[PDB]
């Protein structure tokens, strides 16, 4: 019952392109990739090769195939302690999933700053460009359970645990720069409204249902993040190709005591890229693990996810200078008003070893700050500070969750806390209280100061009465949705319209749809009309007369809010499907793979069955998957080389493959006789922008294809796709 | 600095007698003591000197005296994460206590066999006299909570975790050879009956209440262990001075596959010794921690608890050779029939560092056996096998309780179990199932064999129908209680009578006392009538004529059942109270302490206040405690040296000290004018056995006293004590 | 039938002095003592007389004396679900005890105001002398575990849950008018200092040890409550004979929104009385359940604890 | 015990029998039923031994296992009949 003689069960411990080898635990795939945190886990990493199988008490097992019974057809005996331990451990494997962001995918990596930031913050991890800080990052959706699908329409979470020399800092952000609501007290109302409805627990992974649109219609403060969610920002192509934001105004505190307001950003160095809805939705069924898989395989390939940390910085004296409140988390700060300053780079370069132990049990919380950082009175942030420590008590089984290996600081920690369930640390301190004389008061308080100091809160002035009241400055709900809307390209706007139209069409109570359209009329009449038309709703005269909200501090638009308006394509790490026939022209394939390899673009070789095919020159080509097994949803572009095209010309799956890729705006390249497929997608002889064609696959042919892929999708094709039945 | 300039806050890191230094964590008290298990806990030991006080996330705290508030008289702010982390950990410090044996005290040590036992067992830890096995031993009561008193009347637990090279072996025993009930299905009934009654949760740490004696009167199988409990066995002097027993027949299995029946024994090398009831009960008030204290201080002094492991061995073909069933856990195996064969020595030589982490969290379970041992069909043991795994899932929070440091095997452990709450080990195996080819099937099963082989159960024959039935062979309840009774000395018998008499006086419903007397009449008429008289009950003529039960395989007594029939006194580690006066005779004191030192007996110098007094010759004598502070209950003998006896002669506390000690049968020694105290305890001028007296404290004065301490108590004094008002 | 012919196993359901009858669950001792909260608990009370013994799933048990085994001297079978359910429930009976005040004794009663307080508070339970509010009160020590002794020297807790028509109000007090410490941030320090020390877990129910006095000597804010604990306040004769205090300044608020500062008091109508130290300490050995017993029996006897 | 937080999962309303249930089991996390029985053990005299075991019978009887014959050695072995 053993490994094959040829050793093909075991993946090479070298970088390999997606699909070339089975995937593996990080420490086995990439044993030479290290950082301080990864090394500190060595105490708890457990191997397996050459070891005897045992109980958890260290007793060797002789027969792991059978229960102990009285005769070989008899009843199982209660003295079988081996059976009961095994079954007991299995019976208790599951722990509660996260209340939100239950679905998530994580990796290890490192961060370093570009230059010292000591003029604006005394945070040790930002103090030296050569101080390297280990990170563990988890990306997530929001609404769905841990076994829901990745490519849903939803906000995405982007949480970073920085293991700094002065403690853990968790930057717990999302992929849009705002949230749906203003005050933490409403968080359970909002989350309950977006989650599956309580009678029947439907729908999973979807805001497209009555309760969510009911809440939105009744709480116009939600409209800004709903605009983001209905745009293609809601359906990213990859965790590598979305932005991150810290959601609130926080403070930086420098050694002199100066406070600067800051908002945090992550810029994807692979560029901004999203799916289209039909693709995204169909992909939740063809591969509900697509983003998890893609993240893992990118890292195994050496296409390490890289992100640039950036800060929007506002001096304390400028708090009131905008037409929105800095502490309102439904408001963004336009980069045209306050530019993002580049701060440093984060590289994710190793996968975990065990998903449960490292991902599922990781606890991130935005209250985990360090000296040099501080909070503000953002009333959403304020409430978050209570929740992320509280929730761990049931999720991770008690207050010793910092001792779970993934959560442990690499910085020293010593204090007078004791006991709690599954206490690991054995304290030797004679004292468990301070002040004490019996241990000469160790461990001791440390004064604040420029570096290695104790934490002190910035002495912000507070003046006001004890009130449950929303600040009047928070009472404006339409100008930021409108700024976002006007900043999108015409195709992005169309996709926003289609997102609202699709979602409200699944709301069963029609008055809810009407009320949401009325809200849309307060943002932009063009948007409101286009949604209304799809829902068979007619705007009233009064609605047609609603005055649009004011510009945001004079802005008519801010192109940094669009995914696509300013080119930022990076093809490295993208993937092409290559549709084989049973006699591929090897000259075409040679040139195709050469050009792809030169830009770091991967290929998957697809056929109508598995196994191998032989090219015209005898080259044997292993088949990664069938046309149906790896649909065009999973790739960025499709190439069909020349050869025995008759072999696949009438294959329904091969034809469909191209109709689907065409519909979803992906570049297609057809060489030699593969040009016969132009008929399936109705391309005129003259050709079409977005379809690359020539007698063979050459320099020019690949250059054109790769240029298209740098632009992500072929937006000009959109008018031509209504008609395709796919 | 808060520590005193003279360093008097820090206990000397060397062996010191009780009271000489404050007690300390083990690793600080005795840093040079080691064994394989203590070494392996180093990775979780946390120090404190010279470290900064931090959060659990490693963030330094500047002010650990105040919450964060808006103004120094203002409200506490939700953003104070340092306060909430500290208070959250505190709020969740407690875990469920053990269902039974909640009260207990534990120490590290080591075990070594005297010779290889490979002819009778393949257990690795018994294979080589050079093989040294680390242990962790917890002693306990049974009924009371973790916060109940030590010197209650109750059974005691004696549990030993052996960290062997072939797995953990837990020997989970008690301090009597049998149990109260026959089948594990009744364990919740009997435990509910002894435990505090469910309406009002009274009484703590006591079987002296109606529900206990109701159950016993209705379940005569209980009477054997009840006899043990009512004897002075139920109130041991120390955990160092009681026997241990494994309770059941288990099996040894040798390399040839031969099974031998075995019962386990621990023999205390300090000898057998118990309190008397009045002393034990008062001591639960004066020092409810006395046995926990005595154990910790013995180890700190170098009076390491030592026990000899012993086996009663019965060949398989001898299963039915006795008057009782070997599988009946209410039956003992008399040493007169089957001798205890000596096996090895165990020494407890290090205290824990943190009581919660090491003691409270330790999990012992008798199903934890190793190759070379196996179970039998004892139907109480059979049900134990289920409980001790199950109970851990609530008590220790889940199925990874073997990853809590004290519970970890030192032997290797590898298998395919994954996840659960508090998962520490990060498994790198590509497989989490077997058989697998993707990891060449590792970790792998191991065939049984003479050494380092997999566990295989002994192939015992089973034959019968599926029944809920007690074996008829278990239906005899009186012969063992009778054997035990007849094996006791006349003074041990009197204490048994008084134990029943006192307990049944606290049963409110008179018919329950009557029913128990009826049971005693089935065991022994003398015993029954003597109880009856104390309760004002008269035996009927039918009761007077009940035939006594048969002897046990010809035996009319077995002196190994008596605590005192056969002297096994050892004075090392006992303690003497020395009653000071303001002008002590130094020549007496010098001679007292010299003789006590030579035999390893400790002393405490007591007076009417703290501080010092000065001897006749200027020597400054430090006072340990006041007469009231350290009552006679806590020592084994009392010595009063000569001098200014007038100083203390009319001190009520000093006179009462001698009265209490006299009542409790302790040796008393009076030198010179301290002979004046003879009037307070009514001693005749010619003296009496058990009272040492002379003009001065030597020649043979200390030898006489030490001879009396070797015999533990002055049993001959019993008739004199009823006259003394104490 | 196992009960005695003469029926002497069953306590009379009438008030009786201490020791005259066996004590009993309160709904069997005093079936006709009612209040709104006692009545509302009827849905969960379970009786026993005349019912068949069953599993928790409602299956009647024939033999509650034995496990199922292959032969009457054979091995116990894994299919014995009756045995396992019974042992499973047993194996999981315990829950964590309270971090502090683990030792405590409780009773049901009622509260009624002497006059309307609407001039100073809109609290509904204080709005009319006719407003009867059920209460459940728990008295406690502070330091010891749930199985520690009653007559230790310690602060006592006095916690009252008022089941009002406008919500639960809990008045969570102690038997002295102040506390040891000023700021909550130090509570784990002070509690760790008074609790059994961490290396060896000694001593139980006692402040008489190095770490408590170490903290006190370093934190003079403690000295006021320390004086109270060292006085005979720290060893009450009975929960019926001690005072209660709300510890903090709270506020009353009236219908006009006017705030008045308030501190709360409970005045024992049985008067104030404490033990002496020697007696209290010895009592922890002779009857560690003394105060729990004395409260239960006072109620059984009609000596109802009353406090103003 | 982990999924539903302890041994009182039968008191979670959907899981409750509609048949009567009474026994001597007590406590556990989330305990809802308040037992008034003076006894929490059997055999007991203080509550005249209630609730009481019930003999097997044709209807409303106690559970008794079928007395199937068992015969063999204690083995971890698959029956050859299963291969
Ligand atoms: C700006 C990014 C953001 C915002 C605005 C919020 N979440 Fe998150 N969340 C928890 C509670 C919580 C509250 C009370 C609020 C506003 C009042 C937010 N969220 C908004 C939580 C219950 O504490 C949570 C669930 C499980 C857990 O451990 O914490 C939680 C999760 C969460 C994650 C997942 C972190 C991870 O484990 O990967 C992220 C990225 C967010 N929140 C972002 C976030
Ligand atoms: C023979 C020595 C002995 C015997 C015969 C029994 N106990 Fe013990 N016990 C548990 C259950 C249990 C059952 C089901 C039976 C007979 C059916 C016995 N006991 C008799 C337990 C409830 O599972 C227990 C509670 C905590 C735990 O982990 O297991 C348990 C405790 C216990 C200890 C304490 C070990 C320690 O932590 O110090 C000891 C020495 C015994 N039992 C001995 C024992
Ligand atoms: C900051 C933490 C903290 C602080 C400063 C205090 N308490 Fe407390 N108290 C707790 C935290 C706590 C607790 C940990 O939350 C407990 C134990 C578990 C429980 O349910 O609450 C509790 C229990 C508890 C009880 C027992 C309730 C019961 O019987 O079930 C009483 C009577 C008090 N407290 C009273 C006081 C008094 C009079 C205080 C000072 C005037 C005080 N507490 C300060
Ligand atoms: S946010
Ligand atoms: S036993
Ligand atoms: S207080």
């Amino acid at each position: 019952s053993l490994a094959p003689e040829d050793g093909s069960h075991r993946p090479a411990a070298e970088p390999t392109p997606p699909g070339a080898q089975p995937t593996a635990p990080g420490s086995l795939k990439a044993p030479d990739t290290r950082n301080e945190k990864l090394n500190s886990l060595e105490d708890v990493r457990k191997g397996s090769e050459n070891y005897a199988l045992t109980t958890n008490q260290g007793v060797r097992i002789a027969d792991d195939q059978n229960s102990l019974r009285a005769g070989s057809r008899g009843p199982t005996l209660l003295e079988d302690f081996i059976l009961r331990e095994k079954i007991t451990h299995f019976d208790h494997e599951r722990i509660p999933e996260r209340i939100v962001h239950a679905r998530g995918s994580a990796a290890h990596g490192y961060f370093q700053p570009y230059k010292s930031l000591s003029d604006i913050t005394k945070a040790d991890f930002l103090s030296d460009p050569n101080k390297i800080t280990p990170v563990f990052v988890r990306f997530s959706t929001v609404q769905g359970g841990a076994g829901s699908a990745d490519t849903v329409r939803d906000i995405r979470g982007f949480a970073t645990k920085f293991y700094t020399e002065e403690g853990i800092f968790d930057l717990v952000g999302n992929n849009t720069p705002i949230f749906f609501i203003q005050d933490a007290h409403k968080f359970p109302d909002f989350v309950h409204a977006v989650k599956p409805e309580p009678h029947w627990a439907i729908p999973q992974g979807q805001s497209a249902h009555d309760t969510f649109w009911d809440y939105v219609s009744l709480q116009p403060e939600t409209l800004h993040n709903v605009m983001w969610a209905m745009s293609d920002r809601g359906i990213p192509r990859s965790y590598r190709t979305m932005e991150g934001f810290g959601c609130h105004t926080f403070r930086l505190i420098n050694a002199e005591g100066k406070a600067t307001f800051v908002r945090f950003h992550w810029k994807p160095l692979a560029g901004k890229a999203s799916l289209v809805w039909d693709e995204a939705q169909k992909l939740t069924g063809r591969d509900p693990d697509f983003h998890r898989r893609e993240l893992w395989e990118a890292i195994e390939a050496g296409d390490f996810p890289e992100y640039e940390l950036g800060f929007q910085l506002i001096p304390e004296e400028d708090e009131f200078k905008f037409d929105f409140d800095l502490l309102d988390p439904t408001k963004l700060i336009p980069e045209e008003l306050v530019p993002v300053q580049r701060v440093g780079k984060m590289v994710l370069n190793r996968n975990p070893d065990n998903f449960f132990a490292e991902n599922e049990q990781a606890a991130f919380h935005p209250g985990h700050i360090v000296p040099g950082l501080d909070f503000t009175n953002d009333p959403l942030l304020q409430g978050r500070l209570f929740s992320y420590t509280d929730t761990q008590i049931s999720r991770l089984g008690g207050p010793n969750f910092h001792e779970i290996p993934i959560n442990r600081p690499t910085a020293p920690y010593h204090n007078f806390q004791r006991d709690g369930m599954h206490r690991m640390g054995i304290d030797t301190n004679p004292a468990n209280y301070e002040p004490n004389s019996i241990n000469d008061n160790w461990p001791r308080e440390t004064p604040p100061g420029p570096k290695r100091g104790g934490f002190e809160s910035y002495q912000e002035r507070v003046e006001g009465n004890k009130v449950r009241e929303r600040s009047p400055s928070f009472g404006e709900y339409y100008s930021h949705p409108r700024l976002f809307w006007l900043s999108q390209t015409p195709f992005e706007q169309r996709h926003i319209v289609d997102g609202f139209s699709f979602e409200l069409s699944k709301v069963v109570r029609p008055y809810i749809r009407e009320r949401v359209v009325d809200q849309l009329a307060h943002i932009d009449l063009t948007l409101a009309q286009a949604v209304a038309k799809n829902l068979g709703i007619e705007l009233t005269d009064d609605q047609l007369n609603i005055t649009p909200p004011p510009d945001v501090n004079g802005l008519k638009k801010d192109p940094s809010l669009s995914l696509y308006a300013i080119p930022d394509g990076d093809v490295k790490g993208r993937v092409v499907a290559i549709l084989l026939n049973d006699e591929v022209r090897s000259a075409d394939l040679l040139a195709i793979l050469k050009a792809l390899k030169a830009k770091g673009v991967h290929a998957k070789l697809l056929y109508s069955r598995m196994g191998e095919v032989t090219a015209d020159d005898g080259t044997v080509l292993p088949i990664a998957a069938t046309f149906a097994g790896a649909p065009s949803l999973t790739v960025d572009a499709v190439i069909v080389p020349a050869g025995n095209i008759a072999d696949i010309a009438d294959n329904g799956d091969a034809n469909y493959y191209l109709m689907e890729a065409y519909k979803h705006l992906k570049p297609i390249a057809l060489a030699g006789d593969a040009r016969k497929f132009k008929a399936t997608i109705k391309i005129a002889d003259q050709g079409e922008e977005g379809i690359v064609e020539a007698d063979s696959a050459d320099g020019s042919f690949m250059d054109e294809l790769l240029t298209l892929m740098a632009a992500h999708r072929v937006w000009s094709r959109i008018p031509k796709i209504d008609k395709i039945p796919a």
